[PDB]
């Protein structure tokens, strides 16, 4: 008798991974090469952002850590994207950064199922293309059932500072990884290699809180965790503002040549020479911990030469007499190409070996926690025989990712960022519990009191729906509310609830000024969340079905993963430029086909009336 | 304008060496190559002990750090030898070690005259044989006026796990420094090897709590530091005995001729060896936090390979079914000999260049914090043209230690266990602060408030002991007290206090007892330290007089600094042996002569009518 799944690197993914595997009730066992150092924060001193939010809700949503962490280490809350809608709505907090990674251990020490083992692991063996055992670097096999890979930039990590460079897998003050990079390729797997920055670390006390303006976390925050009720008393620290100068770039120019980032996005070297038009560019400076003196700064990504770091920092307004903690570099790493890989976080060339994180040639804490959790749930699936599970576009930022993962392949590492996943309003962060909380109970990873919860507060969002269109408004009571808002003014019979609130009212608007409506449905005022999720579904009823008719429509083409082994010699009135494309990349769902630029709208539909 | 101190490694050492230069009012950096890890505690999760203890109380009373960072950070806190006298109590506690190393930071950090860099330094550079700069690994030179080496086992590290050895400074996750110990050699430095090991790291929740007996911190706790009041609340986890089998050792002999710690004391290999008569050795159980998993398997450092360390620990009693989360295993470093190094803490082969720690060959936290903290001040003082500050032996530990280092030249690292210094009374834990407090002040690291203080305590002692010779106690009160103690009948006279309370009595007892003595002296009572104070000084008159006595021979041996520039060829009725351990050692002080075990009594005083 020995283990069931073994997760190698105790990272953003591996946790995730290995929590998903111990809370699905199996036997884990999570090797890692240092456990002070587990879900450490490498980079950003923050989780969240434009598309990092809400896959981090969406992480919650289906049973994992990370949404709690934060909630439970944040140092500023701040939404992003207030003024606009809705689907640009991103939550995103400062993390305390020791103490995200305290937290992080904290539970999965506190798992039965997971035991620990800190060693690093230099090889995988595997008998007639199925997984066998993990080779630690004193040569012991540890054998398991299945095993996932999430090890982050470790695989022969060599650190850019300008012209120079050292081993190390994360920092300089890090060992990199050797042997296990050869042991994969010897079982038939290609690798590439990667570049991907780090901006250097200032003292706060060597900072001109003078000039430099700062930027409090917004009063009513909002938690990331479904499960958490305030984070009001978490907005500690805040922090601060500053732009560059024009002369900020010609000292940086000097270095271009010598640092290993700057291509032809991950630089200032990259942003300045893409943008010399530009005579300006955002800098912000993040406090690390409540109590730290080290700071973080934000869009200075670099590998300049150290002293060149130094003599720019020192030109930012606010910043002359910074003191420099540590350099910003560049970490090139060994990672394996995503086609490898299935839709199910599973290996084409070994089965019951799961990649996920860094190691897929994606970037983000985020971005490698979501591959983990899938990664994991799919781990326990495939030993218990039961169903794989693989996110849709219209289901959430995590099938987005992981498909576009597999999909699109390109030389830089994929963030989620400039993914302008045109499903935005069916996929805004504040309905991620309503739609992956089942599939989370499936997976024994939500609870029933969780589960059936949210089966309860959308069965209201629909009933106060009801009563919303029943419900009357005379022109009594809104007439001199609308007259002071300058709104819509009622001249007349106008009820239809729904019909008012609509151009600029809110539902609490009403319910405070009729009689009618609270006495119909007051459940709303007692629940803030069904009150939100209402005054959306109606103030956005065009648009999101407009939205989920297309996303349907995208259902119905990645619902048809037939198209394998036939002459793509036979299709009637294709190519020119079509058929070479489907050639070349070889599609495995007829969805995936209409997303290659090569061909056109009129070409899938010929390959519809087909399949 | 430059920096005054660069104090390179944040180690224990490093910590209270950059915390007395800065608190000394002077400019310092503090170099390490990783701040994640400033202060950590790479072997034992405790701090105290046998000599230990009395150290670290030492630490505080000076005005370091170590003392409070205990208090702050306590798991269990027990005192060891109990039973026995004032000279043998050793204050002693668990440390959560993650929590201990974040407070250690934060302290660091807090400090305005510290600035830090993330580097690792790889040459030390000097101009005519007085220090000038630092090499870090960049190439960069760092200028400053006096630097403090404290590398600990990060110099040319390896680690040794039976037969094979992986590159390591402190475990295998940590890359050793490679330049600086051929920059050093460079100038006239020799240097040698020595092995030091730590015993494996097992998860917690694979105890058999049946069989293994729990160990609690005892009620009402002692604190470290003088500052602090209570350590009460401390008391968060507890240890674990057990002992080991004959089959344990069995288990054991297999890997002896592999493990590189074996020798002909650090080992659980190198004990079974020295004793086989022994059918049974003790080992502690000791959680490494309030709620990790991790657990330190006491008074098993080994070094044999690692498939036969789990093999022996599951043989032990409780531990049948012991996960071990880490290998124990042995690290080899590059320390410096300690003759190179003045009892001041600097060098003899370049000025302005202080080494404290494990560089200079000793073991232990305690043991390099408090020569961090010596070789501090003395920087400061340096620098500001001011005395250098020596302990003496008759002083405190630290003085001993000191000496001792400088002195007693052996193949293995010193320990202050088996330091079983002969001035014990006048040096015990709970007197420290009377001791040194004063000589804390001219550093500036002690309060006016605290020095002050700790002159008034003194003052109250002995304006105690007038009191104690004139009052008065009726065999009314005390006659039923003693019947039950069954100690001494009072039949008639006795009060003459002083003459009560010796052999078995409390200075309590009698304050609680007569109406007399408390009218006369309740200032005790209100010092609960006084109380403690007076209690001892007469319950052990004789004893302190005659170690005093002693300890005077000692002091005035001590400064005898006067036999600089002279031969031994010169000299009478001296040697044998004895002219030949004066050339080969070259003793400094004559004091110093006459503890090397070549020479005779007869032939120091051959050496005093010179002199
Ligand atoms: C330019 C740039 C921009 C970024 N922007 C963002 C951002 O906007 N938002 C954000 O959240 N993040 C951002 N990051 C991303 C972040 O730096 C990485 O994505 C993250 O460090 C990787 O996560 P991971 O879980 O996959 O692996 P890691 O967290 O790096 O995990 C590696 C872990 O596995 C262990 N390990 C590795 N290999 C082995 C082995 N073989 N044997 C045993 N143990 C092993 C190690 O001990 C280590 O702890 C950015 C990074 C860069 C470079
Ligand atoms: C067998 C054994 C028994 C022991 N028993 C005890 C005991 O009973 N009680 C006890 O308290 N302890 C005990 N220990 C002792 C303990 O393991 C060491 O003494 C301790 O780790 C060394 O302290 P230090 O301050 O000198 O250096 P360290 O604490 O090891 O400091 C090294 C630090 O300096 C930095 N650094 C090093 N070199 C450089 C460089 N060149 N450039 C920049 N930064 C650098 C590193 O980042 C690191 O944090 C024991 C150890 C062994 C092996």
């Amino acid at each position: 008798h020995m283990y069931d799944v073994i997760v190698v690197g105790a990272g953003h993914a591996g946790c995730e991974a290995a929590l998903a595997v111990a809370r699905g009730g199996l036997h884990c066992l999570l090797i890692t090469s240092d456990l002070s150092a587990v879900a450490r924060m490498s980079c950003n001193p923050a989780i969240g952002g434009v598309a990092k939010g809400q896959i981090t809700r969406e992480i919650d949503a289906l049973g994992g850590e990370m949404g709690k962490a934060i909630d439970a280490t944040g140092i500023q809350f701040r939404m992003l994207n207030r003024s606009k809608g809705p689907a640009m709505h991103s939550p995103r907090a400062q993390a305390d950064k020791t103490q995200y990674s305290l937290y992080m251990r904290r539970i999965v020490e506190h798992e039965p199922n997971i035991d620990l083992l800190q060693d690093t692991v230099i090889g995988v063996s595997a008998n007639s293309g199925k997984f066998s055992s993990v080779t630690v670097r004193s040569g012991r096999a540890i054998q398991a059932k299945a095993a996932i890979l999430a090890c982050g930039t470790f695989l022969n990590g060599l650190i850019h500072i300008g012209m120079d460079h050292f081993p190390g897998g994360r920092s300089t003050a890090e060992p990199p990884v050797e042997g296990l990079t050869e042991s994969l390729a010897s079982l038939g797997f290609s690798f590439g290699r990667l570049k991907t920055g780090t901006p250097p670390r200032i003292d706060s006390r060597s900072v001109d809180y003078t000039i430099v303006t700062e930027q409090p976390g917004d009063v009513d925050p909002v938690p990331f965790s479904f499960s958490s009720t305030s984070v009001a008393n978490r907005n500690l620290v805040s922090c601060y503002l500053t732009k560059t100068t024009e002369k900020t770039h010609d000292i940086l120019r000097t270095g271009f040549d010598r640092s290993p980032l700057f291509t032809g996005c991950p630089s200032i070297e990259d942003k300045i020479s893409r943008f010399p038009d530009k005579s300006s560019h955002h800098i912000f400076l993040e406090p690390e911990g409540t109590d730290t003196v080290e700071m973080y700064v934000n869009g200075f990504s670099t590998s300049l030469p150290e002293d060149i770091q130094i003599a720019g920092l020192r030109s930012i307004p606010g910043l002359e007499e910074a003191k420099m903690i540590r350099p910003g570099y560049a970490i090139e790493y060994d990672f394996f190409h995503p086609w490898q890989i299935r839709s199910t976080m599973e290996t084409r060339p070994v089965e019951n070996l799961f990649f996920a994180g860094q190691i897929n040639g994606t970037s983000g804490y985020e971005e490698a926690a979501a591959q983990g959790l899938m990664a994991g749930i799919n781990a326990v699936r495939k030993i218990l025989g039961k169903e794989l599970i693989v996110l849709g576009r219209d289901q959430a930022y995590i099938g987005v990712l992981i498909d576009d993962l597999i999909t699109k392949e390109t030389k830089e590492p994929y963030r989620m960022f400039t993914s302008s996943a045109e499903h935005r309003l069916i996929l805004r962060h504040d309905n991620a519990d309503l739609r992956l909380r089942k599939i989370g109970y499936d997976c024994n990873l939500v609870s029933s009191d969780d589960l059936h919860r949210t089966e309860s507060i959308i069965k209201r969002v629909q009933h106060c729906l009801e009563v919303m269109k029943t419900a009357k408004v005379t022109p009594a009571e809104i007439n001199t509310l609308l007259m002071n808002k300058g709104l819509q003014e009622l001249k007349t019979p106008a009820r239809a609830l729904s019909l008012i609130k609509r151009p600029g009212i809110s539902l609490q608007d009403i319910l405070e000024h009729s009689l009618s409506v609270r006495s119909a449905a007051e459940e709303l005022c007692n629940d803030p969340r069904v009150a939100e999720q209402v005054q959306i579904e109606i103030k956005y009823e065009g648009y999101i079905k407009r939205e989920q008719l297309v996303a349907d429509r995208i259902a119905r083409l990645d619902s048809l993963h037939i198209p394998d082994n036939f002459n793509y010699d036979s299709l009637n009135s294709l190519s020119s430029e079509g058929r070479e494309k489907l050639l070349k990349h070889r599609p495995a769902t007829i969805g995936q086909a209409s997303r290659i630029l090569g061909v056109s709208p009129s070409d899938v539909s010929i390959l519809m009336i087909r399949l």
